[PDB]
């Protein structure tokens, strides 16, 4: 198709330009450098995480896949922190959601669209844990506020799998975070508390809810 | 941490610069049109998809996994291909991968990792069947030929899972592709032909197979 | 090895007994005529599917996992129900939970016992949403209590899941039950009413939960 | 239900054989004994595993899914073998495979079964590697050999899994088995030799394919 042409036309653009002004860039990302944070992310991508955090340099383990879950059991999301945290020594894992998000709608809404239906339940556990706190919100703000919840409730998630509990308990400089961002301005809230042991995983999972599920059915972003 | 705090900081430094410079970058960002290519890519992440593209404008739906793998029943990917064909109607599948990668490497030396072992028994699978045109080469050019391998294992799985079938015996236009890059330049190279009908399976996948398995043992990219 | 030796004599004494006794027995299973059930129940087994229901003859299609589970994006257990339903098109879906469970036990204990953990944080996840109900229970009987709660939650990710759902609107006759029992008696208790639809989906939920979580504080099995 | 009625009074005239008859059963399952095997069969359940092996005491732990499988990175079955190996401490695993399996003649028929042709995906590729072979084979006889070749293949997987790799590491006595059986007689055949460490591996999977892959393409159990 013309647009795969396109696609290889702007890296042929880009790969020769760089080369020529930067070729550092290249050399430096050609060594085995470990990468310094695993990201966990949306398929949406809707700012990318490079922009949204000016790492240009390799320094994002990146993970993706439909609202940015740390399912219990998906040994795909699983593998990718176990490889992040034991192999590449990455001290620092996030989960990030976002507003206008497709699957978290679908959570709520529950469409009929086929195969995804099944991982979005999981987001509809969430959905139906919180539903009246949820049922109070203008029907506008509803999604984006449990995309908050949702990164809160898989940080939970990524907390209390063996990947993080082994790590932590072998005594290593693992940490969690969940970042949000509406798609106003692009910029990262921080939800709850640093949570760098098993011991303050459960009072971060309190603070980024008591910071989320606000007594003034707020949207922390916009 | 003043490492996380760094990333706050560059991303007040980006995104209110964004909004003095090019404010409908945001406001481009709010009518929400869909992306007409899913990225299929690697967890490695060295340059990003956005880079090597010049897709910007929010054109990728992006999944990321160790080794850029469509395993067959991993619900984790096969939803990211079912949303983004069915709902999203994206027209293009990419599979990225791209030399050096770790995840490749430990499948052929196989040392213990723990639990990521698992996942790229996968890959060791492909290795193991084609170990001996591999061991017919320098052991330092395997790994990115494994690489490149690889992309054409995992297309031809794609092209396989009941999502891509149902979706060409619908009618639907939707197609695959294997890219692959070395770090060197990061310049894209394609993998086979064009695969745009259930026909064009095992047409795309022996003639990748034929570039990539060549003659004189040469890697693609550098 | 020995106890190994010792199935080999087990097996070759059963066949010709039953072979000589009742041929027809074998020459009727040749005939991989449909079964009728699906039994989805725990890896423990601890009495036989074919001696709680008498059949012996391949009427059940069985799959089995640690505490009886129903995950959402569990692939295993989706596609033993899809090729059941779709191929083999069975009329009942069983979901059969037992008191005296290993991992239901501890998923409300959380002992740190490797893999498994990971499974069974999703029966953390039911364990905490009734932990009110649980807590004010004896210690004693919590494990086989939260045996109960875990057969209709099961039950209720079964109709939900895109293979119920699907054969329940393109009209197929197919229904879904819960079943429960006690190691003492082996008396199958039934946990629900009817549903062969999507429209009594609620109902059985609703009405199972509240036989569970009776005022009594009592278990349904001893 | 008719028949679901059935099921509850067979329940019924069994239970009560069992207590004012042999009430010993009962005393002995309602203690703690651990099952000394692991059987990972087929969903089909043509022969059930307690009358194939006379294992009728609790000795059995068991998984089953379609086509037996030992999948690298299914978190199901894998969560049941760790607990298994890790928790109860079996000293036997088994992988049965059989003659007239569904789901392995449809991984060779290729049709359009829903979900399942993904799962499904992984036969397929063993009938893909070892087409050449079963192609000199009886257009009948082709799906029993591949059936005898799968339980060759999900034995080597479950022996390969990190699981496995750490019992054997740690020092535990644990081994691994394939049977397959014919249904003429439900008479239980072994494909290959004791692997009871990690070094035996190779060799077990190289002997059964030897006692399998034989140069009279001639068929184990019948
Ligand atoms: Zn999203
Ligand atoms: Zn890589
Ligand atoms: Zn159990
Ligand atoms: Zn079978």
């Amino acid at each position: 198709m013309p647009e795969i042409k396109q696609l290889f036309e702007n890296n042929s653009k880009w790969s020769a330009s760089i080369k020529a002004e930067t070729p550092e860039y290249f050399a430096k990302l050609a060594k085995g450098q470990n990468p310094d944070f695993l990201w966990i992310g949306c398929a949406d991508s809707r700012v990318p995480a490079e922009r949204l955090t000016g790492l240009y340099s390799g320094e994002l383990f990146v993970h993706r896949n439909v609202a940015n879950q740390v399912i219990h059991t998906d040994l795909n999301c699983l593998s990718v922190v176990q490889y992040a945290v034991d192999v590449l020594q990455v001290k620092h894992i996030i989960v990030c959601g976002h507003y206008g998000c497709g699957g978290v709608t679908a959570a709520i809404d529950n469409p009929q669209l086929g195969l995804i239906n099944n991982w979005l339940l999981h987001i509809r556990d969430y959905y139906l844990k919180h539903r009246e706190y949820l049922d109070k919100m203008p029907a506008e703000d509803r999604s984006d506020k449990l995309a908050e919840i949702n990164v809160a409730e898989q940080v939970y998630n990524l907390a209390n799998s063996t990947v993080l509990q082994n790590a932590w308990e072998r005594g290593q400089a693992v940490e969690v975070h969940g970042f949000v961002y509406g798609i106003e301005d692009g910029r990262l809230e921080y939800l709850g508390v640093r949570c760098a042991s098993r011991s303050a995983v459960e009072d971060n999972y309190h603070k980024a809810l008591e910071k989320i599920l606000n007594p003034n059915h707020r949207l922390l972003c916009r």
